[PDB]
């Protein structure tokens, strides 16, 4: 099996959230990864897994779960707190069978404190520690990034640096651990800049009012004459000054970048200047350019973008395009994902793992 | 020192962005972070942080930092593909002081390619791979989401992703490797789940007419009667309807959840019940509920919530609040940051490395 986390053995509870996708990326990699469903594919996050059938409220599913995870590194469950230690699971009986294990908990809220045993989405992680707030056109309500923010970046991103922290500590120390991966804590270090550009001065709890949030007429979108649209990011004024010229405006009849009092009057001229051309031909212009234009392109087109087409950053599967593998490695680069492995019966497995 | 990754070795080449981020949270963690700046020159982004001074371009900075290297685990750089190699700081130099060394890469359009030499930001990034048309209301154009998902999400976490899992393959094989980590791959696969769901006809191009992008009434943000925002999320049938009972509407006046074709009428409604009530009133009524509702709370307002004060998610620094490490971890548990160790000189570290 190709990649950087050959040997890894994963033992992943079926659940909804996340946790899955921690589950994706570690068999990206090259890990083993052995996922227990219940009883009763065509989802490509489950790609780059075993699937195996069993019962956990029944006597003879704990006993082969535990079997499992007994020769693994690596469980993952993402039910809420409380959930795993009922089923007789738990950290405590997992440590009894294994005390090599790195049990790794994909949480929202937490698994204490006063929210931790309600329900939620992404959306109400990110409600709560300031992030949706400043998300969004001032005059307009927050808008969720999807569930970018606080399953996968503040979630199943942190869950799968805690596992491979601890994994290393476990080279040193010969025993595994609880990782506590709580989307609430994640998405806030992930979203450490705004906190510390707040203390500074530097960022305001106002809406779209920020540079970084699409209240700066050179951090932002525009529509096009086609009706499509363009990001511009020219935040250093090397690049701004390079964007204008491509233009055809002049600075000098031009406010200053970052006299915040005339965006308005920045933005009213910007607009005008994207509105006269369609998306297309401002890619052109801008290509091989430092000016920070760059065409935006839906789903759809992205297979007809050179760079991406030439650094393989998708793959194709039945149903169409998929994203291949990240970060990439130089000697041991991660490989094709595999579909998911038909139900195996969870024995088989069993022999197959010593 | 206090967590996971104690006495990891890492040399941060000072750069702006992703970079930092990993470094702060291999830090955060408890790893030996030392960040060699320009010696031309309060970001709380450089804490757990030992800071040095060298130029790269002398002859005798280029010297110092290779020593560094030769006695640490991973190295960290966010310059342009070439700079590295140019400078004489590159893969293969550094593979002659050290053939154990993780050399991290963090660049937005990745080492090769067309784009490779261009400069970008996270807008730019996430503009390319379908990510940022994605994201906003259909009537209006695409909004950023700030730099959360090129930088962060779909950068430094992928970079640290790459750094861990390529020290496990140390163990096994004895050496270090290059990780080649850019923000227009990291973002792609964190938004893996819109690929998936793409195949399998459950995600449209449409922008605003989806179930986790603002269109789907009950995946969306509602005004309230004071001007402020309640977060709803009841995606599952039995969530939605106890949010339903919560604002007092019956059901079997309202259209099905899941008829996309009437999302605006049932969203005028939800609308008006929303608007009837101010916030701190739904989310007291929707405690302890599974109606997946929730205040939404500005940065200003994040130190007066009870899950946030209960769970020490914030510590306070010197100005204002500040994020404590995640995950966290039941043994090696992470230890509250330290400010950035002002400006040693790289000898010191030296002496202290082994030597």
């Amino acid at each position: 099996m190709a990649g950087p986390l050959s040997g890894l053995r994963v033992v992943e509870l079926a659940g909804i959230g996340p946790g899955p996708h921690a589950a994706m990326i570690l068999g990206d990699l090259g890990a083993d990864v052995v996922r227990i469903d219940r009883p009763s594919s065509r989802d490509a996050m489950l790609r780059n897994r075993r699937i195996v059938t069993a019962d956990l409220k029944s006597d003879q599913g704990l006993e082969l779960a535990l079997k499992l995870i007994a020769k693994a590194d690596v469980l993952i469950e993402g039910y809420r707190p409380g959930v795993t230690e009922r089923l007789g699971l738990g950290p405590e009986e997992c440590a009894k069978v294994n005390d090599r294990l790195i049990y790794a908990r994909m949480t929202g809220w937490g698994q204490t404190g006063p929210r931790s045993q309600q329900a939620g989405h992404d959306i109400n992680y990110i409600s709560l520690n300031g992030i949706l707030h400043a998300i969004g056109r001032g005059d307009e309500r927050p808008v969720p990034p999807l569930n970018l923010v606080g399953d996968f970046g503040g979630g199943s991103m942190f869950l799968l640096v805690g596992i491979l922290a601890a994994l290393w500590e476990r080279q040193s120390s010969g025993k595994g651990q609880v990782v506590d991966a709580a989307m609430v804590d994640g998405s806030s270090v992930l979203i450490q800049m705004m906190w510390a550009m707040r203390a500074t001065g530097m960022w305001t709890d106002t809406r779209g009012a920020n540079m970084l949030d699409g209240g700066a007429p050179y951090y932002d979108t525009y529509e096009c004459a086609d009706g499509r649209y363009v990001a511009v990011g020219a935040i250093e004024p090397q690049f701004y000054a390079a964007m204008l010229a491509g233009l055809g405006l002049d600075a000098a009849e031009l406010p200053p970048q970052n006299d915040r009092a005339r965006w308005p009057e920045l933005r009213a001229l910007l607009t005008e200047a994207f509105a006269s051309h369609d998306r297309d031909h401002w890619g052109a212009v801008f290509a091989n350019s430092d000016a920070c234009v760059t065409p935006v392109l839906a789903f759809g087109e992205v297979h007809n973008e050179p760079h991406i087409i030439e650094r393989n950053t998708f793959y194709e599967a039945n149903g169409g395009w998929q994203p291949m593998p990240a970060p990439r490695f130089s000697r041991t680069a991660s490989s094709q994902p595999r579909p998911p492995a038909a139900t195996i019966d969870i024995e088989a497995v069993l022999t197959d793992w010593d």
